[PDB]
C-alpha cells in the first residue's frame, strides 16, 4: 500500500526537505506552494522521474482572506486535501509547514490588516482548516478501508517562549499552532490520528550562539525528525512538541 | 487618580476586576458588548460611591468590520483607549478580560465563530495593547504615569484542552504569546504585561474535581490576584502567567 | 496572632520575607545556619517593635547527620517546626528560603563532592520536603476546631533554572526537585487546605564581588528596568501569596524576574 | 565501527527493550542490574549468542549510600566503575541511558525514611549525575582524533510528573531533578558534542497487581488507543534519539504518553 503525504510550502528549504524525506520513505507527495511555482514544479519533476506518479503540485494562498474564483480560506484548505483524494484516493500524512515571517512592531492601515491575515492564516488558521478537512475525510472512510498510520505534523518554533523582538503576530500565531497541536491530538485520538509538533531553532539561515555546534541546522537535521514522527515506530507519541534547536532555548542573554 | 480599562466588565469576573480596581482608587472604563443594562447599573453604583469614577463604552471585539466606510476592529480598539484619554486624560491599566467561549468541533457559521473567538480572545487584545502602548509613547516622559500594567485573562486549563473547543484553546494560546512578546517589547516604557489564568470560576460534578476546596472559585478569588498584579508591590513582575485554579491543572484523568 | 517559620531568615531575601510577614502581624521564627549575629540583631529589632514576636533557631539543613546516636536531617527539620509550637502553640506559614549556591562542574577531595551534594540537595530540596512533612503532620494532629484558617507554604524557586547557569548542575537539579515538591505537596495537602506555591526570582540583590562594568553588564540583561531586583520586590510577592486574598492559588510557581527568562543569547 | 552503550536497569521491561533496540542497531551493550542477576545474565547470553562479545553485565546499587568493599565505597566510585567497565572491556562508551529507577510511595500524611530518600533520589537523579560526570570525563580525556562521532545520553523521565501521582513526592521530586540534569548537562557538554535528552513515558507495561476492572479503568484513560504502551513503543524513541539523524536535538524531553498528559480530572 502506497501512502500519501500533503506538505504545505513544500517548494524550498525545510518544506522541500520534508517532502524529499517522506518521498524517500515511499510516500506519494502533494507539494503545496504559494508563489514558488517554478521550484515546486522542478521538485515534482525530480520525484516523478525517480518514481512515476509519486508527486503533484497544488497552489493556494493560505492567508486568512477571500480570493477570486469569492473563495474562502476554508474552501481552499478543503480543496488541498481533496486534491490528494481525487488523485491518489487517500491522505495519510499532513505536514503544516507553510509560514510567513516578518515584523509587526508594537511601537514605531491596510498593510497591518493583510499582515494579520497573512501571518495568522499561514501559521494557525489554515492549519486548523486543513486538520479539520483531513479529519473529516478519515471519518467519512469506512473503518475497514482506513489507513493504519495517520500523522499530522505542525511546524512550530523552539524559540517563541523567548520572543524575537518585534515579531508579535508571528509569535502569537505559533502559540496558537501549539494549542491546535494539543487540542487536535486529544479530539482526533479516537480516529487514531496523531498530532505532533516539530520546533526548529535556527535552520538554514540565508549563529555562534547555538550551544551545539555553534551553527544553524541543515534542512535534513529538522526533516529527519519529522519523518521519524510519521513512522509507525512513533505510534504512541501524540500531542507533543519536539525541539530541534541544538540547545538554543537553554540560553539566556 | 489612575485609570483602568476593563473589557467585558459588565458581569462575573470582569465586574469583579472593575470593582476591585475601583476599591483601590482607580477610575474605571467599563467596556461591554451586549450587556448594556448590567454595565450601566455597575457604572451607576461606582459613580454614586465616588463621582466621575466610571464610564461605559460599547464595542464588538470580534475580528470583523462594523457599520459607522465600515469600521475595522483596530479602529474600535483604538477608540476604546481614546475614550479613557478623552474623558480622564490617561490610561494606566488595561485588563483584557472579554472573551467568547463555545464549541468548534473538529468532527458561514464557522466564519463568524473564527472571527469572534479569535477576535475577543487574541486579536482585539493585540490591537488594544498596541493602542495603549502608543498613547504612553506619545506622552512626554515627565507626564507619564509611574505604574503601567496590562493583564491578559488566560486559562490555567488550556494545556489540558477541553474536548471540542479548539479555536478557543488556540486563541488563549495566542494570548499567552502576546503576554510574552508585549512584556519584552514594552519593558523599555516600563509597561508590565502579565496573565491571570482561572481554572473553574463562578460556574453557571465538575466542581468535585478541584483538589483545593472541591469547588469552583468565587469572582473575588480571581480578581484579587489581578489587582495585586496591578499594584506597585508587583512592579518587578512581567511576562508571567499566574494560575488561579486550586490545583486543577495538577490533575490527570 | 499567626506564626511564620522562615528558613535562612538572617539576611537578603529571607530577612525581607521575615520583615514583610512581621509587618502583616505575624510572629516569626527566624532560622539560621551560620549567620547568628545577623539573625539575633533582626530578632531584637522585631521584638522591640512588638514584644514576643520573634525567635531564632539554628540548624544545618544539609542532608547529613549531626552530633547530638547522631541527629538526622529529618529530626532537625521536625525540631524547627516543633519550636514554633512549643513557643507560640502554632505554625501557619512555612517559607522554604534557605539555599546553598555554588558550582558543581561536570568537567582527599571526595569530601568536597560528598558534602556539596548533601549541602546543595539538602538545603534546596530534602530539608524543604522534611519541613513540609513535619508542618503537615502538626496540622493533621490538630482537631479541626482548633486549626488555623490560612495555612500557606512558599518554596523559593528560580525563574532561570530552565535556562541553566553554566556549571551549576546540582543546584539546578535541586531547584527542579523543589518545583516537583511544590506540585506534589499542593495536591496531597489540599484536603487540609494547606496551600503550596513557589516564588522564583531571576536576579535579586545581585552579589557585586566582581568589576563594576561586569556587574552592570549582568543586570543590564534584565528587560524590565535593566537591573536586578530589590529584596522587597520579591518578598512582597511572597507576602501576597500567604494572604487570604490568594486563598484559591496552589501548586503554582510565580516568576519575579523582570522578564529575564524571556531572553535568549 | 562497533559503538558501545551503557544501559542502567537493563534486566527487564523498558531497560531490556532499550538494550535490545540498541543491540539491533549494532551496539555492544553493557547491561547494568541491581537485583535481577538471573534476568540480566539470560539477556546477555541471548545477545552474545546473536553476536559474540556484544554484551556484558555489571552489578551496582545506585542508591545514594556507601557500600562495603578498606574504606566504604561511595555511590560516585560505583558510578565511575560502571563507565570504566565499558572502557576496560571495549575501549569506549558512546551512549549512556539512565533508565534504572525505584518507584514507591512516600506519603506526606525511621530506617524506612532514610533509605527511601537515598534510594529514590540516588537511582532517579544522583546516580545519573555521577554517571554523566564519569561519562563526560572519559570523553574529555580522549584525544580529539580518537573520539567517537555520535555521543548521546538519554535520561528516562516521566511525562506525568507535572500532574503528580498522589503520595509519590520523593519520586516526583527526583524526576524533576532529572529534568534539570538533562538541560544543565546538555548545555555544559555541548562543546564536546555530547547530546543529552530525555524520554518520558506515561503508562508503559502497567503493573497489574489489582482487580482487572481497576487495571482496565486506569489504561482506558490514555486518549490514544485507551491502553498503556508496549516496551518497544518507548524504546524505539530512545534508539532514534541516539541515531545520527537526531544529532541536532539536545536538552529536550520527549513525551511518549499517548496524550495522557493532556487529560484533566
Ligand atoms: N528556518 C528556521 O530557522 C525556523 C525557525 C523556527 C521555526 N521555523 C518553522 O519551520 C517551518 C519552515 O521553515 P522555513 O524557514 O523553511 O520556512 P520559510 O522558508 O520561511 O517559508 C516556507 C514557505 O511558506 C510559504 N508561505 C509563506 N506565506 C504563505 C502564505 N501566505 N500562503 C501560502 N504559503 C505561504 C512559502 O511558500 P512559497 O515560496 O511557495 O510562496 C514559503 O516557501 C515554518 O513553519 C517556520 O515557522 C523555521
Ligand atoms: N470563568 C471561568 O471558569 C474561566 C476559566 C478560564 C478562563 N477564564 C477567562 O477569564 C475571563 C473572564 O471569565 P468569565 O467567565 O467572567 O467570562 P464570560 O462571563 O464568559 O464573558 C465575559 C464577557 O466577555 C464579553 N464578550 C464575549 N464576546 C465578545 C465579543 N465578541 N466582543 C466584545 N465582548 C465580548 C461579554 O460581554 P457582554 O456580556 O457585554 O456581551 C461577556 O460578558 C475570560 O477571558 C475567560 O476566558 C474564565
Ligand atoms: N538572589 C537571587 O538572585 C536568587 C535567584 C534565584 C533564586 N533565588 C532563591 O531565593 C532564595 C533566597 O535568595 P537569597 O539570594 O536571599 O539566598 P542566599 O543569600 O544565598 O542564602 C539564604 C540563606 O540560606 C541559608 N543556607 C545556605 N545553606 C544552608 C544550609 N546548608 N543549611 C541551612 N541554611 C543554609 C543561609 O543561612 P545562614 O547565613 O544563616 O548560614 C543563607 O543566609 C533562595 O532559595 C534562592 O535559591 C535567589
Ligand atoms: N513504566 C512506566 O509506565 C513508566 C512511566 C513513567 C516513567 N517511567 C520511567 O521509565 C524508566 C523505566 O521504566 P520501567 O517501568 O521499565 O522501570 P522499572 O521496571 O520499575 O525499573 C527498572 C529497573 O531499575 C532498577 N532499579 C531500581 N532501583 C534501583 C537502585 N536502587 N539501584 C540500581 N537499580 C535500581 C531495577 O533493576 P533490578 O531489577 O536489577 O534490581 C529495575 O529493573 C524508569 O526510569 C521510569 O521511571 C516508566
Ligand atoms: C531569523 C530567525 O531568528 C529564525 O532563523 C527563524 N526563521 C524563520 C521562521 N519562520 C518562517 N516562516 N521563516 C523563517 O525564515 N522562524 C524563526
Ligand atoms: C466549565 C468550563 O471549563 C469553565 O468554567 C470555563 N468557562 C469559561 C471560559 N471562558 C469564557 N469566556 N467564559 C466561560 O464561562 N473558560 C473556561
Ligand atoms: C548569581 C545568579 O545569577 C542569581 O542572582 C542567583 N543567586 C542566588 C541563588 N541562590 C542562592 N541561595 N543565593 C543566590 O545569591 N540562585 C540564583
Ligand atoms: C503506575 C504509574 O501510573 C506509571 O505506569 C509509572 N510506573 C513506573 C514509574 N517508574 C518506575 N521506575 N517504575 C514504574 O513501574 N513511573 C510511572
Amino acid at each position: 500500500t502506497v501512502p500519501v503525504a500533503l506538505v504545505t510550502g513544500a517548494a524550498k528549504r525545510l518544506g522541500r526537505s520534508i517532502a524529499e524525506g517522506l518521498h524517500a520513505e515511499g510516500y506519494a507527495v502533494c507539494l503545496h506552494y504559494h508563489r514558488s511555482a517554478a521550484e515546486a514544479n522542478a521538485l515534482s519533476a525530480t520525484l516523478n522521474a525517480r518514481r512515476p506518479n509519486s508527486a503533484i503540485t497544488v497552489q493556494a494562498d493560505l492567508s486568512n482572506v477571500a480570493t477570486a474564483p469569492p473563495v474562502t480560506l476554508f474552501t481552499r484548505c478543503a480543496e488541498l486535501v481533496a486534491a490528494c483524494y481525487t488523485h491518489w484516493g487517500r491522505c495519510d500524512v499532513l505536514v503544516n509547514n507553510a509560514s510567513s515571517f516578518y515584523p509587526t512592531p508594537l511601537l514605531r492601515r491596510e498593510a497591518m490588516e493583510t499582515a494579520t491575515a497573512d501571518l495568522f492564516g499561514s501559521n494557525a488558521i489554515a492549519p486548523y482548516f486543513l486538520i479539520k478537512a483531513f479529519a473529516h475525510r478519515v471519518a467519512g472512510t469506512p473503518a475497514k478501508h482506513r489507513g493504519t498510520n495517520y500523522s499530522i505534523i505542525n511546524m512550530v518554533d523552539a524559540m517563541t517562549n523567548q520572543p524575537l523582538l518585534g515579531y508579535t503576530i508571528y509569535t502569537m500565531a505559533k502559540g496558537a499552532l501549539e494549542g491546535l497541536t494539543r487540542s487536535a491530538a486529544l479530539e482526533l485520538a479516537p480516529l487514531q490520528i496523531r498530532v505532533n509538533g516539530v520546533g526548529p531553532g535556527l535552520s538554514v539561515l540565508v549563529r555562534s550562539k547555538v550551544p551545539l555546534y555553534q551553527r544553524d541546522s541543515s534542512a535534513a537535521e529538522v526533516s529527519d525528525v519529522v519523518i521519524f514522527l510519521c513512522s509507525s515506530k512513533a505510534k504512541y507519541i501524540t500531542g507533543t512538541c519536539v525541539k530541534v534547536d541544538g540547545g538554543y532555548s537553554l540560553t539566556r542573554a
